Formats: C-alpha cells, structure tokens, sequence
C-alpha cells in the first residue's frame, strides 16, 4: 500500500498487517517468512486481490497566478495473490507466491499548472517468490526464496506555466530591455501547458531474495525475524522531450530536449531492503496477538537519474530518503468455528526528509486503521474479507517555484479464498 507493507493477503489487510512472519492460520505469511513453511503439513494455496480507492489532493498557487489546485491525483487499482504452499518431508517443504511490489501512481492532468514537478508517475511491480525452508527441530525453523521482480514504468513531466513564468523572469530581468532579450522570453511564452519535457518508460526484471527464521515457545506461541534483500532495477527504455534541441547544452535543468527524437534512456531504480521482526501469541483458544516492527532501508533510494548510451544525464530528480520504521499491533478473535475476527493499527514513519517531499511521490503514509473477518465452510476452505483505512498528513510542500498543500487518505478492500489439500 505505502512505502512499507505491501498487498500480499486480505487477512493482513484484516490486521494492519500485525505479527506477518508469524502468524500462519493461512497460505500468504509464506510470503511474508519463508520459514513459515514448516508451518503447514499440507499442501495448501491462496489466491486473491487487494482494490484501493485512494483520495489525494495538491492544493496552492503558483507564483504566475494560476492554480496549482490537482484532486485525487492517485487513481484506484486492483492487486492480485496467489499463495501455495506444500510440505516435503518433515523437515523440508517449498512454497510458491505471486504477488506486488513497491509502486506509486501519480497522474495530473497535462494542462496543470504544475507540470514541471507533477505529470505521470507510475511504478507497477509484480513479484514471483519460489523458496523452500527446512525445520531443525520442535522450535526451529529456516527458510530461503528467490524472486524475481518485473517493473512497468513510466515518467513523464511537463511546462505547466513555466514557460510563461521564466518570461516574466526576463522582462523583469536586464537582458529583457534588450532585442535579444525580450525575443527569448515571447519564445518561452509560447510553450503550451501540456508540452512534454520528459518521457520515460522501460521494463525489466528484478532479482532479489530474503531469509527468514522463525522459533515458536510452543505450537501456540512464536517469533520471527526476517530480512528482505533490496532489489536493483536496471531499466533500459527510451527518451523522449518535445522541447526544441535547441535549449541544449546551455547546463539549465536538463530535460534534454530531443525534439520528439526517442533516445535511449537508462535508469537504476532500488527496491529497499527489509528486517521485520514479528510476534505471535495465541493467549486464549479464542483469542490471539499479533505485532510487528518492521524496518525498511529508504537511504537506498536517493534519485532517479536518466542517461544515454552515452551515459550524460538525461533527466535528472533528487529524492534523497532515510531509513523508516514500522510498528502493527493486531488482534484476532477466533469466535466461532466458522467465524474469525481481526482488527489492527500500524503506525508508519515517513522515508522522507521534508525538505524532498515531491508532488510525485505523495507523503500520505502515516498510519493503519483495519478490520477484517474469515468465514470458514469446514477447515478445509474458507473465505478472508478484509478492509484498511490508510490515512495520510497535512504537509506542506516546495518543489521548483511552487508552493503546494498535498495530502493523502485511501481505503483498502480484499477478498481472499483459501484452501488445504
Ligand atoms: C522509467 C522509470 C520510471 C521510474 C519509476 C520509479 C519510481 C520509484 C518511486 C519510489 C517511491 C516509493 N513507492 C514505491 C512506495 O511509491
């Protein structure tokens, strides 16, 4: 959903995601803990999706008065899972899962007066994890998977009212009492809002694995410590700039311009490494607990610079980010024999210095509100529901020569079918 947990389950959307890498009553931690694997003594999937309906708005006004007012710049999506999992021996067991990444979806209206900073920012991750585990004894567990990580992407950046604001940088300015002067700011005064400054979109696989261990003080009662490692994004796409190639080489912020003329961009995206530490604790046959705190290594993402095959930049964003933290508490109440019942908060800290906060990348990830209830039909197949209330801030926000008033807001729904062999 965020900038920390992902969409693998609609129980975990139950729970706020609370203790996963513990927690095991279906097929999806595997995902979550490999280890969890000796978890299960058979063969037993898990499909589904995740739908979000986000609410983010930009709201101020941009120094050529126009307004740099932008509502529900996060469109809704759907994300699927399918989990399974199956033993081998008694000591040795492997598991399969499909589910998403990290990815973000900005998309303002080409015509806004912020297209400098805010156009198309879309980042759609889908992960394929195969890993097995192995059981040492009556307490402990370990387990190992690789996965490949595919990534559709895409950027692009306008001249919202740019072009008529560095105009008036020049009629102002000393060179704009000059026939050469004032003859460059009409050319910048032309420039259409919705003229593509920059355009980039690549598509390729990542590579990556984690390990997990697990230790239980009894089959009622365990712990988990897990570690996820980052994935690195090599992408090789093409450029593209419908400014005149005539802006080139004069050093002013770059989105080089080719004239329509497709390049050949190159772009290192880096998908964060994790170190989760979870625990679960079923303290009545009834009731249990759930609780997590995660940690995610942000400082790896520092830009998102573009080059050629000649290796100049082609476009070049600074984020610059640091470490976050993750804390989930979740209950869940095994009521009846059919029923289950869930309930979670996590609180989420931000991977983003203030003075970094882009429009692209919105700051909205500041908690979890959730609930979630299980039906099952006879122990060998049942049905997840869950919901999340993923609020958001109120922050202020200073990129380029805008002021912008952003923030964030969004609801989680899943359905989740599950099944035992
Ligand atoms: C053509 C390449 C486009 C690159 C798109 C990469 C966007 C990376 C943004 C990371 C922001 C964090 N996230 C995934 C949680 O939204």
């Amino acid at each position: 959903a965020g900038f920390q947990l992902n969409e693998f389950s609609s129980s975990g959307l139950g729970r706020a995601y609370s203790g996963e890498g513990a927690i095991a009553d279906d097929a999806g931690n595997v995902s979550r803990n490999p280890a969890l694997i000796t978890m299960f003594d058979r063969p037993t999937f898990s499909a589904g999706a995740v739908y979000i309906d986000p609410d983010v708005n930009i709201s101020g006004t941009s120094p050529s008065g126009r307004s740099l007012k932008a509502d529900n710049i996060a469109p809704t999506a759907w994300v699927p899972n399918m989990h399974f999992v199956a033993p081998i021996n008694d000591q040795f067991g492997w598991g399969a899962s499909i589910t998403s990444n990290y990815g973000l979806a900005t998309e303002f209206n080409d015509t806004y007066a912020g297209g400098s900073v805010g156009g198309t920012t879309d980042l759609e991750t889908m992960n394929l994890n195969l890993s097995g585990a192995y059981r040492l004894n009556n307490a402990w567990s370990f387990g190992l998977g690789f996965n490949a990580v595919y990534a559709r992407a895409k950027i692009e950046r306008f001249a919202g009212d740019l072009g008529q604001l560095v105009a008036g940088q020049i009629m102002q300015s000393p060179a704009g009492q000059t026939q050469q002067g004032q003859a460059l700011a009409a050319t910048a005064n032309g420039i259409d809002s919705n003229t593509k400054i920059a355009h980039l979109n690549g598509n390729q696989w990542g590579f990556g694995w984690n390990a997990g261990i697990l230790y239980e003080l009894d089959k009622n009662n365990r712990y988990a410590l897990t570690y996820r490692s980052e994935v690195k994004i090599d992408f090789k796409g093409n450029y593209s700039s419908d400014l005149n190639r005539a802006f080139n080489n004069y050093g002013l912020p770059i989105p080089t311009a080719t004239g329509g003329a497709t390049q050949s961009g190159y772009l290192t995206l880096n998908l964060p490494e994790m170190w989760e530490v979870s625990g679960y604790n079923r303290v009545d046959p009834q009731w249990a607990i759930h609780y997590s705190l995660a940690y995610t290594s942000w400082s790896q993402f520092q830009q998102l610079k573009a080059t050629s095959t000649s290796g100049d930049t082609l476009f070049q964003k600074h984020e610059g980010f640091k470490d976050a933290y993750r804390i989930a508490l979740g209950t869940t109440y095994y009521y009846d024999d059919n029923w289950t019942f869930r309930t979670g908060i996590a609180f989420d800290d931000s991977p983003v210095p203030a003075q970094n906060r882009s429009i692209s990348i919105p700051d909205q990830d500041r908690f979890w509100l959730s609930a979630g209830t299980t039906y099952a039909f006879n122990k060998d197949a049942s049905v997840d529901v869950g919901v999340s209330y993923m609020h958001g801030q109120s922050v202020k926000i200073n990129e380029g020569p805008y002021q912008f008033e952003s923030e964030g807001k969004a609801w989680l729904f899943g359905t989740n079918f599950n099944y035992a062999f």
